[PDB]
RNA sequence: GCGGAUUUAGCUCAGUUGGGAGAGCGCCAGACUGAAGAUCUGGAGGUCCUGUGUUCGAUCCACAGAAUUCGCACCA
């Protein structure tokens, strides 16, 4: 049976999600005055195109944003961000938004216990209290659309707005081949295989499942299946016969430390469900791009072609070869460049997606382009310390932490991890490597301060232009840099430097404590008296 | 700057107390070289520092007036 776009009521426990399901069971069936229920053991489930009162899944824990994945991104195509009508913001309510919108999963914020604030309101009538946890509008983002928790009402108005959000995403169902499904909640135990409650979104399960864990990936043998029925049964027999659009307790003892992020499927067909299996491990991720600065030299070949009698005989040949293809007589050997690209590691799915959204944007080399070359949801690894050492980068961790082996590897590489930064976001660091003083190249900045000694507009054994002698004591008063010389703060003149004319000494660069005469620009428009010459790139 | 101070072929030098500018490298072939070409030779290049105290010879040193290397003034 084709699944309606499901919600789950994500958010903090008893922020109206837990209290929703417990009363939902009893209330909904009366409160609709209509049917269209597709109830399953998982929660209380009723289809989206019922003209009154609709709700879907419960995750009896808290979070369910990454738990409820499917083959487009989430299975909860519309997600409910559960805030309480009584009490605003709680932690998992805001994680649900980030993970969903950044992963392009439409969002309902259904501040639950809807009856209790804004007087049993509809979709667009709870807004004040609903916006307490952020709401936006339709699309992959969050519209405030409401479902209650202590009555079956307001849920009619869930249907209305929620479907228009749901439009963008939906991964349907079948009662055929192997199953697809995700975990609604899956309990975490090491050294035990605890049961996994799942929304089986598509396909048929008998009693076999496959899950990911905080241990390892494994393919469990279920002891039994137990499920509420939509109903259509592939097998009417004593428990088997799961279809898509079903919630299923998958009871299996080969289950590991399966998180609420994994999926619970089954594969016994791979001519359809392999292509659903792949896809339903994702809804955590996005993209980054950046580019790096390099070296090249067209001299290491053309210089070599020249005279010397062997090389001349070669030269007659080289010219002929060049005519055929320019790349043919080349004998260049230019090499090596480094900037500082970094490696990104993160652990919260909405967080990495957020970092990625900012990061992909930066790929423009103003004068440098610097961000991450690699990102992943994981832990710091051997690769990350290697990356830091090679480019002259550093390891950017969100809150991931570094294991024992990577730390040893880090020491050998002569680098050390930065993680748990505060703010934990890596985009600030990545944008510091980017631009900082890199696009400054005509901008003023003291980086070549010196004091003006004199000028030799007048004779000094040679009468010249307004050649200003200056004692360099910071950076370089050189003809490369520009200047703004300040009498004490009042600019005398500002321009570039294009002279080194003197009569005592002439030097390419006036550095350190050396005095050399250079007119600042060519001549000077006010000369003699002054103090600091800020040379600026 | 000033100078000490060369003064003086393009520059450099000599011609010089005061009787031609000695010749040359940057022009130049021979020469040379393995050939090439400068050599050597001698010529192209002779502003005579500038112009002059000075001049039968001032072409010189020297000065009319000014420039400069840097000790020195400057150098702080």
């Amino acid at each position: 049976i084709p699944r309606s776009p499901v919600v789950t009521i994500m958010g903090h426990v008893d922020h109206g999600k837990t209290t929703l399901l417990d009363k939902l069971r009893k209330t909904q069936v009366a409160a609709m005055e209509a049917g269209g229920i597709t109830q399953h053991i998982g929660a209380f489930l009723v289809s989206l195109p019922s003209g009154e009162k609709i709700t879907f899944l419960d995750t009896p824990g808290h979070a369910a944003f990454s738990a409820m994945r499917a083959r487009g991104t989430q299975v909860t195509d519309i997600v409910i961000l559960v805030v309480a009508a009584d009490d605003g913001v709680m932690k998992q309510t805001v994680e649900s938004i980030q993970h969903a919108k950044d992963a392009h999963v439409p969002i309902v914020l259904a501040i639950n216990k809807c009856d209790k604030a804004e007087a049993d309101p509809e979709k667009v009538k709870k807004e004040l209290l609903a916006y307490d946890v952020v709401c936006e509008d339709y699309g992959g983002d969050v519209q405030a659309v409401h479902v209650s928790a202590l009555t079956g009402e307001n849920m009619m108005a869930l249907a209305e707005a929620t479907i228009a959000l749901a439009e963008m995403l939906e991964l349907k169902a079948d009662p055929t081949g192997a199953v697809e499904g995700t975990v609604i909640e899956s309990f975490t135990d090491k050294g035990r295989g605890p049961v996994t409650t799942a929304i089986i979104q598509r396909g048929t399960l008998r009693k076999g499942s496959i899950l990911v864990a905080g241990k390892s990936w494994a393919k469990v043998r279920l002891m039994f299946d137990e499920n509420g029925r939509a109903v259509n049964e592939a097998y009417p027999s004593m428990p088997v016969g799961i279809i898509g659009w079903r919630d299923l307790p998958s009871a299996g003892d080969e289950i590991l430390e399966v998180e609420s992020e994994p999926r619970a499927r089954e594969v016994v067909d791979w001519r359809k469900y392999e292509q659903e299996q792949e896809k339903n491990k994702e809804d955590l991720k996005l993209i980054e791009e950046k580019r790096k600065e390099h070296q090249e030299a067209h001299r290491k070949d053309r210089e070599k072609y020249g005279t010397v009698h062997w090389k001349e005989r070669s030269y007659i040949k080289y010219r002929e070869k060049r005519q055929q293809q320019p790349l043919k007589p080349k004998e260049k050997l230019e090499r090596d460049s480094n900037v500082l690209p970094v490696i990104v590691k993160g652990d919260v799915d909405g967080s990495v997606e957020a970092i990625l959204n900012v990061m992909d944007t930066y790929d423009a080399s103003h004068e440098c382009e610097l961000d991450l070359v690699h990102f992943g949801v994981g832990d710091i690894s051997e690769n990350d310390v290697n990356l830091a050492e090679t480019f002259h980068g550093v390891i950017y961790g969100f809150n991931v932490n570094a294991g024992n082996v990577i730390q040893q590897l880090a020491a050998k590489k002569g680098v050390k991890i930065k993680l748990h930064k505060i703010i934990y976001r890596l985009i600030e660091d990545l944008q510091e490597e980017l631009s900082s003083r890199l696009p400054c190249i005509v901008e003023e900045h003291p980086i070549g301060e010196a004091s003006i000694l004199a000028t030799f507009s007048i004779t000094e054994g040679k009468k010249k232009v307004p050649v200003a002698g200056c004692r360099v004591q910071k950076g370089q008063i050189e003809k490369q840099k520009k200047f703004k010389l300040i009498r004490n703060g009042h600019v005398i003149w500002k321009g570039s430097l294009i002279s080194l004319k003197h009569h005592k000494d002439d030097t390419s660069v006036v550095k350190t404590g050396m005095d050399c005469g250079l007119s600042l620009d060519e001549e000077k428009i006010e000369f003699k008296v002054g103090d600091a010459i800020i040379c600026y790139e």
